[PDB]
């Protein structure tokens, strides 16, 4: 596995966004400003709650198949490789890591089998798209901490994705959960959300290295990044962190992350979080306290690092 110089795109997208000039201009700027060679197209279906079993990928929250194919083809026309990452959010705001059901099937209660049926059929739909567009990698789940114990069901899902899609298949675990997953052998690549504190990379990388050396798979941080807010460098996963704007903290987070990971040969790349489909005006960058790096000092740190690899 060559080093993946990646950036996540499309998380803010709604139906119709990918049809637009604005979306293509944003993706061109992502490539120009960061020297990324991969785009991670991150999409989210919706379910009602963390304990409901129907996964909706057809409403206004979800780009249509035709515009998704258009955007992937356009990314390829720019020379980008594409990683497709379809995940799921809850309408009531609960983090998908809490999606969970009773260990036993109780009459009248939602079951693991019902949820996985809906989720597998969701993934198979997008696996067919990844196959038709020749996406380089497909990510079958993201941060599903409580669902990860259902190893049998995850193995079933991966086999179903394999029937539709012949590329690389991975699963994206949450921070600190790299060893919670017991089905890495069924995947091609190990990946995690590397939202680790700026002052704890040495301990965390040593921990992950010991996990990764138990398998014969490449590894990368399919999500990583930091909002431009004070205190975010300590908890970079908290998108709602109460903190004043701080562009330099985000740049410093990135500088430390690349420095610490550059010396671990097994860190095989990054899918940096994240680049908006509808990008803010460069004039508004110094007021933006979110994950974007457009117009911020972190943009130069990323581009320099990606150009060096
Ligand atoms: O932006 C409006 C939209 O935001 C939803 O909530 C978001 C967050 O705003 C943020 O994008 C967050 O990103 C997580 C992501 O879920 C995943 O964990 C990734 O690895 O890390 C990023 C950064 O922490 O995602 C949630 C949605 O899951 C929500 O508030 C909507 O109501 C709303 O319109």
């Amino acid at each position: 596995m060559e080093f993946i110089k990646g950036f996540t795109f499309g998380w803010d997208s709604q139906k119709g966004y990918f049809k637009t000039e604005r979306a293509k201009e944003s993706l061109r700027l992502m490539q120009e400003r960061t020297a990324s060679e991969y785009v991670i197209v991150a999409l989210a279906a919706l379910q009602d709650t963390a304990h409901s079993t129907e996964v909706d990928f057809q409403g206004s929250h979800m780009v249509d198949d035709d515009e998704l194919i258009e955007l992937i083809d356009y990314a390829k026309s720019l020379g980008l490789k594409v990683i497709l990452k379809p995940t799921v959010n809850c309408r009531n705001g609960t983090w998908r890591a809490h999606i969970n059901f009773f260990d036993m099937d109780i009459p009248g209660e939602p079951t693991w089998d019902e949820w996985f049926e809906s989720y597998i059929n969701y993934q198979k739909h997008y696996a067919k798209i990844a196959e038709k567009t020749n996406c380089e990698m497909f990510v079958v789940g993201c941060e599903m901490v409580q669902a990860e114990r259902r190893e049998d069901k995850w193995r079933e899902l991966i086999a179903e994705v394999r029937k539709d899609y012949r590329g690389l298949v991975t699963y994206n675990t949450d921070k600190y959960q790299e060893d919670n997953v017991k089905f890495w052998d069924a995947l091609d690549v190990i990946s995690s959300s590397g939202y680790y504190p700026i002052n704890d990379w040495d301990r965390q990388l040593d921990r992950i290295e010991a996990v990764v050396k138990q398998y014969d798979k490449p590894f990368f941080f399919v999500a990583a990044g930091c909002p431009s807010r004070s205190g975010s460098a300590l908890l970079p996963n908290k998108w709602d962190l109460e903190g004043a704007i701080n562009l330099q903290e985000q740049a410093d987070y990135y500088q430390v992350m690349f420095e610490k990971t550059a010396s671990r040969s097994w860190v095989g790349g990054f899918g940096l979080w994240d680049w908006q489909t509808y990008l803010y005006d460069e004039k508004d960058a110094t007021k933006n306290d979110d994950y974007g790096v457009f117009g911020k000092p972190a943009e130069r740190v990323i581009k320099a690092y990606y150009q060096s690899r």
